[PDB]
């Protein structure tokens, strides 16, 4: 099966979510050596804001698109196709300014596509991604899960994933990382324990 | 006083939030002809993703910055300064894929600045923007305020605004816009009634 490994942290080697997302993927490869991994670093190679141009490009026939429109259309196509092909997705999801990074939301905007990851039916919208397994690697400076301050982060992500039909979701969490070295170390240690004994 | 008018819709003349944000500002000008308006269309002139480069530029002395770093630093400075100067802010805030547009969040990332719009104290973080009035123009295809599906939209915005100390907040809402022409028309009519009789 195909595993898509997504990072969105802007903090590079100092990133908690990049460390933990890599650790989930390493654990996964060890548990299933046949897994095929595709990597996408949404911070290193940022996806353009979903724009009026994105919409115009989508509604313009390929043979009449200019270069900028071909760019937007290919960006939309390649991102969507990579997600559709994936059987499992590991997503690094920092909390920056009370929500996810715009680098991550820009990816979400390309994968939330009517007719592909969800569809409209006479009975209402139906998610089409129910076969996909997702591991969300959720990292934050504070501890606000289950509280209003956390609305834009895990709650939002759960809404999006639920809408496209994901039912098989695990959250690997390391929160309170800004409260000092000992608290940061334990939060990461606990997340590693989840990876080691509660994922596979 | 200085009013900052922000739009983030990608739908141009078909935008509900651009129509209503303009109507709030027109009403404001009529109520207070001395108000000075500054406009920023975050969709037409999109702010770069808040990135590793943004952080590096901020920590690099001006005299050693290269051109790309001067760009990031000026973008950060001009956006922040415009917000600090504003006494009132009218913000067009569509719901796209269960949250705000990345164009709007990229602005939030430049205005959430320690020491400027909030500060760390020995007693915890304190918002510094309590004198500012904000009118949020909230538009959505569905009706999900007060429900989990709405977490990434108004709930998130209220968290951000509360953190930087905004207490004087009004929300002008037009939701259910995707459910048909009559429902869209009434939602906009109700929002116009709020503007006419419940804002000023
Ligand atoms: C630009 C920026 C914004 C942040 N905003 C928040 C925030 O709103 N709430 C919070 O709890 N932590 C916040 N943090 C702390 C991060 O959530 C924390 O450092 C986490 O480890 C980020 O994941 P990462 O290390 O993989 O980048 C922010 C950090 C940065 C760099
Ligand atoms: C790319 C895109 C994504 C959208 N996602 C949502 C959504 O998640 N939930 C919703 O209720 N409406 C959604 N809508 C509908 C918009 O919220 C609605 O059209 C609203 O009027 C947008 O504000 P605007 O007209 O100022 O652009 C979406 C519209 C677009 C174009």
């Amino acid at each position: 099966m195909k595993l898509l490994h997504i990072d969105s942290s802007i903090l590079g080697d100092n990133s908690a979510s990049r460390q933990l997302s890599r650790e989930v993927v390493e654990a996964w490869k060890a548990a299933d050596p046949s897994v095929e991994v595709v990597y996408r670093d949404l911070a290193a190679d940022a996806i353009a804001h979903f724009s009026a141009a994105t919409l115009v490009a989508a509604g313009t026939p390929e043979d009449v698109r200019d270069a900028a429109q071909a760019f937007e259309a290919k960006l939309s196509a390649e991102t969507l196709e990579e997600f559709l092909a994936a059987d499992a997705v590991v997503i690094g999801a920092p909390m920056y300014n009370f929500t996810v990074p715009t680098q991550l939301k820009a990816w979400i905007d390309r994968v939330a596509v009517a007719g592909k990851t969800f569809r409209y039916t006479e009975a209402g919208p139906q998610g089409l991604c129910g076969n996909k397994k997702v591991v969300l690697v959720s990292t934050a400076g504070g501890l606000h899960a289950g509280q209003p301050t956390g609305a834009g982060h895990e709650d939002f992500l759960k809404v999006f994933l639920g809408f496209i039909g994901i039912t098989d979701l695990e959250i690997v969490r390391a929160h309170g990382l800004a409260y000092g070295p000992e608290q940061r170390s334990q939060a990461i240690d606990a997340a590693q324990a989840q990876i080691a004994s509660e994922l596979f």
